């Protein structure tokens, strides 16, 4: 059965990081250059950024960066512009798993793979740290390398504060016209609907330090921004009136907002382009994340989000995050999502550890598509980085999810259901939606920040952009026999944005 790419680039979670900031702020610059309240508020905003605490026995490589107060008399120049680089034998010596920590931390701060497998920096400026923890397993796995990395000008360094960038990527848009740019490249990379989120960077602020320059912080928090739909609906139609726009109503990370008008607000008639957004997301049970920070859809608030879909012309798309969902959508709901129109849209948001809660006791318990016990399984077997632990991770994926799919095809004959799967599962992610007969597979950014790449050690690296996720599922794919969608196709045969 033929296939549609969504594309989600943005999401809730993962933020953008500026591979030209500085990524590591010793502690003796804190505490010498500001009061013992200044200096102890700049940290804790760090920390709310996600930097940590980091003894000394760390490497710093920095380039035409710092701005004067191993520095001199001003930083040291011990590093030559253009000439730091990562060939293939150096990362060749070391264990996978330790050439992919170093991987997939540099092409977090815009290092990329060359077609020779080098891992480049391709700028005349950088502030790039790696942490004590690293380096020791370096020094220990090849003190040869560690030393040819001091000589081009990786520099040890005190204790201090790192920004890892856990969960975040140089190319997350985030702004009205990155997030323009990033869905025409998808769409052109070959996915057909691209599914959005917008986040409020009202409380950004530049922190300066002496001796390092500035650190920009805030919280790029998930955040429905009606004015920044009201720019990037538009800027999108003008250049590619195909795309179909798939709206994030979700308030992760603010609670308090799941019965607010708001989550329709940008579900309206945009007069610019002469319609209301194709498809828009909608979950009909709460939502609750066993890693936290979830939102309900309340009965009474699903009644109004139907009744609205069904006035403005947009499908929902059914977010199916836990068995409660499946329950409810083939059931209580089965009428109203048959009235905002067919084929029904589904998306298995498989992977991902839910609770359902008891409303007597407030207890939660296990509600998750795969049951955790067994992603816990799976995740244990595709760490193994075997084909033999691959096919038996396949079977638990595709043995959890079959039930779920005949569940919901029984209920809704005229169905389109695609799958998503968090980045470290993705490679399941063909197998498994082929096995299931699916119609559709998500990628982006929002779902996982990387990409695998045989050409570098270690094999794994972060994404280029979602486009690249997009254009190598399509790549395998089409390479397994199966049939892409276009974006004209999918509205033709969906019936949508009429
Ligand atoms: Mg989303």
């Amino acid at each position: 059965t033929s296939l549609y790419i969504t594309a989600a680039p943005i999401g809730a979670v993962p933020k953008f990081l500026d591979p030209f900031e500085a990524t590591f702020i010793p502690s003796f610059l804190l505490e010498g250059f500001f009061d013992a309240d200044r200096c102890a508020s700049i940290a804790a905003d760090l920390k709310t950024d996600g930097w940590e605490v980091v003894p000394a026995g760390g490497r710093l490589l920095q380039v035409g960066h710092a701005q004067p107060i191993r520095w001199t008399r001003h930083p040291p120049r011990l590093a030559a512009p253009n000439a730091a680089h990562f060939p293939k034998p150096w990362l060749a010596a070391l264990s996978n798993k330790l050439a992919r920590r170093i991987v997939l931390q540099l092409t977090t701060y815009g290092w990329i793979v060359s077609e020779q497998g080098d891992l480049l920096w391709e700028h005349e400026r950088q502030h790039h740290y790696l942490p004590p923890a690293l380096i020791e397993a370096i020094e220990k796995e090849s003190p040869a390398l560690l030393k040819n990395m001091e000589e081009a000008g990786w520099i040890a360094c005190a204790a201090g504060y790192w920004q890892a960038g856990k969960a975040r990527s140089p190319y997350l848009p985030i702004t009205p016209e990155a997030i323009t740019e990033e869905t025409i490249r998808s769409m052109r990379a070959g996915a057909a609907v691209v599914h959005l989120h917008t986040r409020d960077l009202s409380d950004r602020r530049r922190i300066e330090i002496p001796g390092l320059g500035v650190v920009t912080v805030g919280s790029q928090r998930n955040q429905i921004v009606l004015d920044d739909y009201d720019a990037i609906v538009p800027m999108v139609k003008k250049r590619e009136p195909a795309a179909i726009l798939n709206l994030s109503t979700s308030v992760r990370g603010d609670r308090h907002g799941a019965r607010s008008k708001l989550r329709r607000a940008h579900l309206k008639f945009y007069d610019d382009v002469g319609s209301a957004p194709e498809v828009a997301s909608l979950s009909p049970a709460a939502v609750v994340f066993q890693g936290g920070g979830g939102y309900d859809n309340a009965p009474d608030f699903l009644d109004a989000q139907f009744d609205h879909f069904e006035r403005v012309g947009t499908r929902p798309e059914v977010e199916v995050f836990n068995h409660a969902i499946v329950d409810n959508a083939t059931s209580l709901y089965r009428d109203r999502l048959l009235r905002t129109g067919k084929p029904v849209l589904f998306m298995l948001v498989a992977g991902v550890d839910q609770y359902r809660r008891d409303p007597i006791t407030g207890e939660v318990e296990d509600d998750s598509l795969i049951a955790r016990v067994v992603r816990e399984e799976i995740s244990s077997l595709l760490a193994d980085e075997s084909a033999d632990s691959h096919r038996r991770a396949v079977e638990l994926a595709i043995g959890q999810l079959r039930p779920v799919v005949e569940r919901l095809r029984a209920s809704f004959p005229v169905s389109k259901i695609s799958i998503l799967l968090p980045g470290p599962m993705q490679n399941l992610l063909v197998d498994v939606a082929l096995g299931l007969g699916l119609d559709g597979i998500r990628v982006g950014l929002e779902d996982g920040l990387t990409v695998n790449d045989a050409r570098v050690p270690g094999g794994v690296r972060k994404a280029r952009g979602t486009w690249e996720q997009v254009s190598l599922v399509r790549e395998e794919l089409l390479g397994r026999g199966a049939t892409i969608l276009t974006a004209a196709q999918v509205r033709d045969m969906f019936g949508l944005g009429i």
